[PDB]
């Protein structure tokens, strides 16, 4: 049910287009959140997602810490994905603003190894300050299963086909 898609790899595939009105258009097994350690939803595609899940999807993040504790930088955790997809893989990429480790960004994409066919934003770009033609060097040098990225910023998008 992905449309749009330019090819990559033998399994990675992007598109420019908003995550969200992704998910709403294909209804996907698998979207991947870009989560903060604590599940707390603010900004960039975390915020946006649970926005469009009218915050059910941080009750029930707030809910799994109370329970858990936090995530680990590089770590994941499967959630409902409510209106947006059957499950949300929450996963943690290094945010180099606050001082990471960008080592941990392959640890982040092997997450996506669990899952046969994912949805997907490049981890660690945005807000999160990473270089995003690093992080999509990493993601299809690490993810073997089917993964279609969608990058919201139209100049990005061009910048890293025309590098790729
Ligand atoms: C990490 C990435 N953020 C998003 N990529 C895809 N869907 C998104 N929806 C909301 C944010 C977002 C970069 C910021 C703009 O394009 C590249």
């Amino acid at each position: 049910s992905f449309s749009g898609y330019l090819k990559l790899t033998d399994n990675v595939y992007i598109k420019n287009a908003d995550i969200v009105e992704e998910a709403k258009k294909v209804k996907p097994t698998v979207v991947v959140n870009a989560a903060n350690v604590y599940l707390k939803h603010g900004g960039g595609v975390a915020g946006a997602l649970n926005k469009a899940t009218n915050n059910a999807m941080q009750v029930e993040s707030d809910d799994y810490i109370a329970t858990n504790g936090p995530l680990k930088v590089g770590g994941s955790c499967v959630l409902s994905g409510h209106n947006l997809a059957k499950h949300c893989l929450h996963v943690v990429g290094p945010n180099v603003n606050k001082g990471e480790d960008i080592q941990l960004l392959k640890s982040a994409y092997e997450n996506f190894n669990q899952h046969e066919v994912l949805l997907a934003p490049l981890l660690s770009a945005g807000i999160f300050g990473a270089d995003p033609i690093h992080s999509l060097r990493v993601c299809v040098d690490t993810v073997r299963t089917n993964v279609y990225l969608a990058v919201f910023d139209k100049n990005l998008y061009d910048k890293l086909v025309s590098s790729f």
